[PDB]
């Protein structure tokens, strides 16, 4: 809507104050004008029409329940969105700007959250096994890049490609979450599961066994459930990806760590430059590596740990 800029304050699913750009028109729209062609939070009033209206509040205050997860949808797409612009030069999802939408009370009780190929749906969850979902800021930014995935490698959702679709998904969502300073962790969806439960997760990246997800491609499911382990097997790049980052030994592989920057920069190099759509685990390895190469130089410490990590997750 056409209008002025204008800065709200609310608080998000967990109640935490912030404050978010608006646009006023006779009342004040979720609408952030600072960021490419914008970002847009809509109301979908339990339905599953999308996206819903635009949402408008009548004095820029944004502390009602009701209003909690378009806060958060509405900020941690804008935080995503500074993310990929600062860290990466990378504007917007597609890299030209694109408008974030973003879609938020879709459903009733609906536990999750997904990129539709062209905008943002948040469920509010059933408020045991979640509440709103858009309360997690690694949630909102894994899904976001799915959307940069689809705009760059292409990776297809089944089989290896698909959890390295999944790991790239929850290696950025973190890497957004320690941009933000939003309570970062190497866990997924912590901040809005099982709010009865304190310190777990939907899965883990520094300790995937912790939840039953394999650490090593040699405990790989094989199976044809979950697209034949999108969301399992993510687990062993996500380890890797753990270690490249803080160092560790694991399976008696020690990796010398080489800092969140660097590892986001390999990992996105070989998302843009180097993936397809059907690039396996053996692959990834070889674009990682490749993608460190050019970046630091083959005799490079950042190479030498790219290589002991994926040693350390049985990947050659
Ligand atoms: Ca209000
Ligand atoms: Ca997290
Ligand atoms: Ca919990
Ligand atoms: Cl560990
Ligand atoms: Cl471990
Ligand atoms: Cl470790
Ligand atoms: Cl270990
Ligand atoms: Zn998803
Ligand atoms: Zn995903
Ligand atoms: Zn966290
Ligand atoms: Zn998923
Ligand atoms: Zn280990
Ligand atoms: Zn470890």
């Amino acid at each position: 809507i056409t209008g002025t800029s204008t800065v709200g304050v609310g608080r998000g699913v967990l109640g935490d104050q912030k404050n978010i750009n608006t646009t006023y028109s006779t009342y004040y729209y979720l609408q952030d004008n600072t960021r490419g062609n914008g970002i847009f939070t809509y109301d979908a009033k339990y339905r599953t029409t999308l996206p819903g209206s635009l949402w408008a509040d009548a004095d820029n205050q944004f502390f009602a329940s009701y209003d909690a997860p378009a806060v958060d949808a509405h900020y941690y797409a804008g935080v995503t969105y500074d993310y990929y612009k600062n860290v990466h030069n990378r504007l917007s999802y597609d890299g030209n700007n694109a408008a974030i939408r973003s879609s938020v009370h879709y459903s009733q009780g609906y536990n999750n959250a997904f990129w539709n190929g062209s905008q943002m749906v948040y469920g509010d969850g059933d408020g045991q096994t979640f509440i709103p979902l858009s309360g997690g800021i690694d949630v909102v930014a894994h899904e976001l890049t799915h959307a940069v995935t689809d705009y760059t490698a292409g990776l297809i959702y089944q089989n290896e490609s698909g959890a390295i679709n999944e790991a790239i998904s929850d290696i950025f969502g973190t890497l957004v979450e320690f941009y933000a300073n939003k309570n970062p962790d190497w866990e997924i969806g912590e901040d809005v599961y099982t709010p009865g439960i304190s310190g777990d997760s939907l899965r883990s990246m520094s300790d995937p066994a912790k939840y039953g997800d394999p650490d090593h491609y040699s405990k790989r499911y094989t199976g044809t459930q979950d697209n034949g382990g999108v969301h399992i097997n993510s687990g062993i790049i996500n380890k890797a990806a753990y270690l490249i980052s803080q160092g560790g030994t694991h399976y008696g592989v020690s990796v010398v760590g080489i800092g969140r920057d660097k590892l986001g920069k390999i990992f996105y190099r070989a998302l843009t430059q180097y993936l397809t759509p059907t690039s396996n685990f053996s692959q990834l390895r070889a674009a990682a590596v490749q993608s460190a190469t050019d970046l630091y130089g083959s005799t490079s410490q950042e190479v030498a740990s790219v290589k002991q990590a994926f040693d350390a997750v049985g990947v050659k």
